[PDB]
Parts: C-alpha cells; structure tokens; sequence
C-alpha cells in the first residue's frame, strides 16, 4: 500500500546490481512471467553506452517463459525507477504483469519493456550480471541453462568500474 512490487529480467537480477541506485529495494520472490520471450536489443537503434551490447526486453509469444526477480520498494522510488529505465527518453515503457511464484501465486508487478528497438546480442559484461543474478536468487535450473546459453557479442573493452568490480568478485 506504501509499497510496490518490481519485476525484474534483466541486470536487475543481481541484488549488488539493483542495490547501486535502489539500495533498499528488497527480495520478495522469484516468478515466472508466461506467454512473453527474453530478447536483447538497442532501442531506437541506439547501442547503449553502458553495456556496449543489446539490453533486455520482453515481447508477448504464446508457449514461450521469462523469470525474473520480484523486489519489493517504496512508491517513493516509482519516479527514480522510471528514469532509470528510460521511459521519459522512449527506451523502455512502463508495463504491469501478472507472473507465478513457483507455488502457482500470482503477483501483479510493475516492468519495463522496449516498443521500438533492433534486436542486438547483449555484452559479455551484461549477461555475465544476468547469469550471476538468475544464480543467486535461484531461478530454476533450466532457465539459468537458458541464459547461460545465450551468444554475446565481441565487445571486450571497458565497463564501468562498479560494474568491473562486481565480475571480478
């Protein structure tokens, strides 16, 4: 009621991720969005100067599964949670879903997709956060083989230092 509920595909997996600009976002549980299909790409072909590859998105396909991470944070951070994702800028927008804990409960989050992007393989970096986030917060098995068996592209230039830092550790 003073709080709401986030879901989560991508980066945001990881805890040490999320904690950078939402330190007080909480684990609430992981779930299973039905019917949508994990892509990476660069919205309004822009390659994100951050991740140097394709960032994720997720797009309605009957048969297929995303999961993710729910966190739980405060309506105080709805704003700061829309600028991180780009909405104002057109690169994600806003969405609301309805995914499955692993008991079959279903919870109505807030989420993010791309409307207008080209498909693009994301960095070693970024699916090396996604890999270690689906890991820690234990997402199934066989969709953690599914991430881990995702082609990256070639970029093997610098990241960010906080970024850099979380790998390496």
């Amino acid at each position: 009621e003073e709080s709401f509920l986030y879901f989560a595909y991508g980066s945001n997996l990881l805890t040490e991720r999320i904690h950078l600009r939402n330190p007080s976002a909480a684990f609430f549980c992981v779930a299973r969005l039905q019917d949508f299909k994990l892509d990476f790409g660069n919205s309004q072909g822009k390659t994100s100067q951050t991740w140097h590859g394709g960032i994720a998105t997720i797009f309605q396909s009957p048969g297929d599964e995303v999961w993710g991470v729910v966190w739980k944070m405060n309506k105080s951070n709805l704003n700061s949670l829309d600028e991180q994702e780009g909405v104002k800028s057109g690169m994600y927008v806003v969405i609301e879903v309805k995914v499955a804990t692993q008991e079959g409960k279903e919870i109505t989050c807030r989420s993010y997709l791309m409307t207008n992007y080209e498909s693009a393989p994301p960095s070693p970096q970024y699916k090396k956060i996604i890999c270690m986030g689906a890991k820690e917060n234990g997402l199934p098995l066989e969709y953690q083989e599914k991430l881990k068996a995702i082609e990256p592209n070639d970029y093997t230039g610098k990241v960010s230092e906080e970024i850099e830092d979380i790998i390496k550790k």
